[PDB]
């Protein structure tokens, strides 16, 4: 019944609302313009960054920043810190997909240990455009150019997200359509360690069911849609893939810095 | 009109059967015997080996080849001959692929550059079972065993194609849906240095309906195949890359063995 499936799009379209802040339409407001209500700070530079803090709450650093706390190893850790944070808000959301508490509990942890950098970098795509992301709740505006310009290590970490989000965004999808995509993420069969498959892949199947619906029903005239969008999924994987060895790389040249136990792990090469 | 898609598919059906000499149909009709006609030679070790270019025809070493020509090379360069010779049929099944031939020369060149390796992964899984491969043309089948005890870097090379085929068996796709899904697999507009990646678009997503209307045919009890079979696309992908890097590795260990030149040539690590 396309009733049911109807059903679980709204459902998953509701749960998504309550627990992401900052939604795709709310950050294509805001990227976009045409207010003055909300015009976020600008990073675009050394200088710009100092400012940060002093119109934005960061726990960085302002002031020198070579001396004390290089800048790009500051700009990181922010990026560390709001990754933790969006893994608390992914965990909520799966709790919130049917079927997903039921699993076995080593499942639930095994598939969002795995489908945590997926969902991260569809999400930022939500933020991002072709010179800039978003930042802290999207009170920021961090330019493209400004972090392409990092120290040798974190100068191309960004570059190859932005690639993504260009091609992704081109897709238009909205919320209601990212909240069954998200949902499809989470619930892969083919995760390492996986103890009962079945019910994970019956699950996910109800989402494909779902996302392809829902597809046809908004997106009347994008033919193929669906398929475009599992296609996708193939430069997500490769965008994780790379981001694991550009993470050890920074793992043996910054001894000084540190890694979270949570982007650690939940992060065995995975 | 789903008349003009059924039209594709069984133009497309026709040219793989042409283009292609050992069909997934002929190949499990080997492998699953119950025959008598078309019985292959088995290579579980060295002796068999030995035997091997015997009953089957190899232009390769019979006797020694430690000091004359290593064993664990010169089956290496038998799959080096084999790809060479499926580059070529691979090569002409496509220009059957309505509008490629009508595509710029160097999206074409490149079409092909970076899509042939992941159909050969695809179609080598119609000749492989979870113990083994059909060789020479189905007269032969080396163990998955034998092939995983050479030397320490050709040893490994073709477990993960293994490791691959035993889940994309599982699908039960047949020639007419394999088909379909390597000509969506060439026809990918996301390929590096595309010219002109529209008129590629156009050509997929009509491959891509195509596919859909197989598929839901075809397999009418076989629920959200149409998006399992995309996300394969994503297996195959890293296959690829872990081949390209253990194919480094030789590069340097042996600098007196010697690659073909069309497939160094569509090699540049990608
Ligand atoms: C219709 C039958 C077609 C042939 C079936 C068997 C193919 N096969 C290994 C497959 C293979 C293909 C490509 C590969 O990537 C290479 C390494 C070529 C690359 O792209 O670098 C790697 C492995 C094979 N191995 C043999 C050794 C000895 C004798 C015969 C053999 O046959």
């Amino acid at each position: 019944e396309s009733a049911d499936l109807r059903a679980l799009a709204k459902h998953l379209y509701d749960s998504y609302i309550k627990s992401f802040p900052l939604t795709k339409a709310k950050a294509r407001a805001i990227l976009t313009g045409k207010t003055t209500d909300k015009s976020p700070f600008v990073i675009y530079d050394m200088n710009s960054l100092m400012m940060g803090e002093d119109k934005i709450k960061f726990k960085h650093i302002t002031p020198l920043q070579e001396q004390s706390k290089e800048v790009a190893i500051r700009i990181f850790q922010g990026c560390q810190f709001r990754s933790v944070e969006a893994v608390q808000e992914i965990t909520e959301y799966a709790k919130s997909i049917p079927g997903f508490v039921n699993l076995d509990l080593n499942d639930q942890v095994t598939l969002l240990k795995y489908g945590v950098h997926e969902i991260i970098y569809t999400m930022l795509a939500s933020l991002m455009n072709k010179d800039g992301v978003l930042i802290s709740e999207g009170q920021g505006f961090m330019t493209r150019e400004f972090l392409k310009s990092l120290r040798k290590p974190f100068g191309d970490f960004m570059e190859p997200k932005f690639e993504f989000a260009v091609k992704f965004n081109a897709l238009e999808l909205d919320d209601s359509d990212l909240a069954i995509f998200i949902a499809v993420i989470i619930l892969s069969g083919d995760r390492p360690g996986l103890l009962n498959v079945k019910p994970i892949e019956d699950i996910q199947d109800n989402l494909l069911q779902a996302l392809e619906l829902q597809l046809k029903l908004n997106h009347p005239e994008s033919s193929q849609l669906f398929a475009k969008l599992l296609q996708k999924m193939t430069d997500l994987r490769q965008i994780v893939t790379e981001h694991v060895q550009l993470l050890q790389v920074i793992k043996k040249t910054e001894t000084d810095m540190s890694l979270h136990p949570l982007l650690q792990e939940i992060y065995k090469d995975l």
